[PDB]
């Protein structure tokens, strides 16, 4: 049974307050942090303007310590019983987007008994999501989709994906080895400036088009040895220029003319990069309710198209996404629906109509690394946690390599199966 | 005894390979990440990088770690020695490499043992790190939480423009507890990213190895103005006070004995004596809050160093110059030219050695500042070496890039379980071993 539940303030990677809970039962002590956190759970902040600004979440954590925490010991629930714990969470809440109690205050705990579960179980966590998930076996690592140039010209994320490497551990050292090269080549053709990073470690060089960041990632992976083994992703993050008064895309949303598409004339433009690039993914690609576009844009293309904003990792809004054929990957963000089992049921729903998932961060992260085994246990083959770069990042790819060397051959790299790994 | 010790390759903060080793007992998994250090130059102790140019640019650890797996583990496990004995175990470590910079082995190989074996020892004796350190290091009670000296704006080689001057810190000492010192100085880095946002472009807030921002800025007083404004906006003007990194090895010309505050490219007529040099430093101190210089001078510039301290009140910080090595701490003491030490536990590469040069300055009434590295992991153990040193100040980054926050945090955790049996080093940071 557990014997303490409490929740402490730590700081984000951005220096930003966050939840992190402990559990503590006969195994010993049982830790997570919540990453940072317009469909998706209601994260519950302090909003006291003279306080970090407003972003303090004394209220989660106190909601953890008084409430949750004395409820959930007394209720007395089986930790390994995932589906169990959550359930009462949510009853204790009360509502649909969690904000009586607060969808950090809620993960957090709900990440915490995760790991209190497999610990009793006597496994790893990545194990016990296996069982919680129904995966099959041998294990799968995921392919790293490694932010290395940071935007947002327009598009935010420009990711490499290093999928034809024969192992985990040989696509992370690709990855760093086409980073450096990556980073050396901002700072000569920008400046020296250009090698500082955005938020989740990649460099932000000053650039206007997405065929300059897309030519100097190529360049980089030629300098590095790894042209034709190396393939590209992005994620648009469309919603932040879309401009639904008007239904047209601003590509230049920075500067404040009649160069605004419509999503027939975005398309045009996913399609020219991904028959000039070796594009294999486009994350966000039309707004989050943008639903026609989407669909329009599924029916010709043959490569990943993962929903983010589009679907929050919101098992209705996923449903509805099935249904318009909209997209044909999830990007899973456990903070964005509040708790593991409704994060492992929006994974269910999205390889019963062969969905891709696509594990992810958030751009406030933590050395938490829980993500790491959901990308595991999930069978998802693929993992989204940033450049190489910064060790809120690096702590999860760290994670994997243990977890890597720990099955020898009772795991396999997804490689280029990343989008069916669930059943590879 | 040690059932298992075994060590991997990791990536730092920066993207490059280091060592984690585990060591396994009774009491379960002990592990630690060594810090990045330096394989060249021969100033302190010697990393083993595999030099293979074909992976990592000749930055991989693989030879370092075979040293663990299949030379210090083994004999390790076969020499039996009680974990709690930390100073028996570096001992050994150092026996088995014999080398005095730790080139056999490599000083990466050897702190990762040293490290993940001192976490074996706490657990044995049922207590947490820091407590464990505070046996080794003899450091009374009730515990001192550090100051955090955050690097929140950058120069030097890491930035473009002229500013010269590497690291500029904020002090949070008048805090009334370590968990305000953090709050403010979340608040004021907000507050000063903005700033560098608005002045110098939206670039200007993409941040260094060490979180902080590096905008092109051409001069020190224009650096700690933005500082100062950001300090003002925050509300806490007269609460937080400034510290200084020149890293001066990077701009000295030894040939001719003068400082390029404009080695970025530079006329020769404006290089500065150290008496000039240490004129500027005077004004700086004169007109802003600056309570802490580290490397005013050059790392062999003794003559410099001792006429700075003649006249300096505030604390002057040994990082090149001292190399967290016992040697040249004594030569430091003995001509008297400086009065702090920057920590690098990778620098010396055992613990025991690390302690020994802290009590060493402590028996100078030096300050004892522990120290990150550039490159940094998600270990926290030099939280606990902040804390069982008793040393008061800390330096590990701004707030921001978890490398740096996972300390931070982990000084929370210690400060919420300690609860009255710790005190924060508030102003009294210089000498809290003693407070
Ligand atoms: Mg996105
Ligand atoms: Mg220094």
């Amino acid at each position: 049974p557990i014997s303490k539940i409490h929740a402490r303030s730590v700081y984000d990677s951005r220096g930003n307050p966050t939840v992190e809970v402990d559990v503590v039962t006969e195994t010993g002590l049982h830790r997570a942090i919540v990453p940072s956190g317009q469909h998706e759970a209601h994260e519950l902040r302090d909003g006291d303007k003279t306080q970090w600004g407003g972003k303090g979440v004394l209220k989660a954590v106190k909601n953890v310590n008084e409430t949750i925490g004395p409820a959930l010991i007394k209720e007395n629930i089986d930790v390994k019983d995932q589906s169990k714990v959550d359930e009462f969470l949510n009853k204790l809440d009360g509502t649909a987007n969690k904000s009586n109690l607060g969808a950090n205050a809620i993960l957090g705990v709900s990440l915490a008994v995760a790991k209190a579960g497999a610990a009793e179980k006597g496994v790893p966590l990545y194990a016990h999501i296996s069982d919680l998930a129904g995966t099959k076996k041998p294990y799968v690592l995921p392919v790293p989709f490694q932010n290395v140039l940071n935007g947002g010209l327009a598009f935010q994320e420009f990711m490499i994906v290093p999928d034809s490497a024969p192992s985990f551990s040989e696509a992370l050292r690709q990855g760093a080895e086409v980073y450096q090269k990556l980073k050396a080549l901002a700072k000569k053709k920008y400046g020296q400036s250009a090698g500082n990073v955005g938020d989740e470690g990649g460099v932000a060089p000053d650039i206007q088009t997405a065929e300059e960041a897309l030519d100097l990632i190529t360049e980089a992976i030629e300098q590095a040895g790894y042209t034709g083994k190396i393939k590209i992703a992005m994620d648009v993050a469309s919603s932040e220029f879309y401009k639904a008064d008007v239904k047209k895309y601003d590509l230049d949303f920075k500067n404040p003319p009649s160069k605004w598409l419509t999503y027939e004339q975005l398309a045009d433009l996913y399609k020219s990069l991904a028959a000039k690039y070796p594009i294999v993914s486009i994350e966000d690609p039309f707004a989050e309710d943008d639903w026609e576009a989407w669909s329009y844009f599924y029916k010709t293309s043959d490569f990943q198209i993962v929903g983010d904003d589009l679907t929050v990792t919101n098992p209705g809004r996923i449903k509805k996404a099935i249904e318009l054929k909209s997209c044909n990957a999830l990007l899973l963000k456990v903070n964005q629906i509040g708790t593991l089992t409704e994060s492992i049921q929006a994974a269910k729903d999205s390889y019963a109509d062969n969905w891709g998932v696509m594990v992810s961060h958030r751009s406030g992260e933590t050395e938490d690394v829980t993500i790491a085994d959901i990308a595991v246990g999930l069978r998802s083959g693929q993992i989204k946690t940033g450049a190489p770069c910064r060790s809120e990042r690096l702590a999860k790819l760290n994670q994997i390599l243990r977890i890597e060397e720990e099955l020898g051959e009772n795991a396999v790299y997804a490689g280029s199966k990343f989008r069916t790994a669930v059943n590879l």
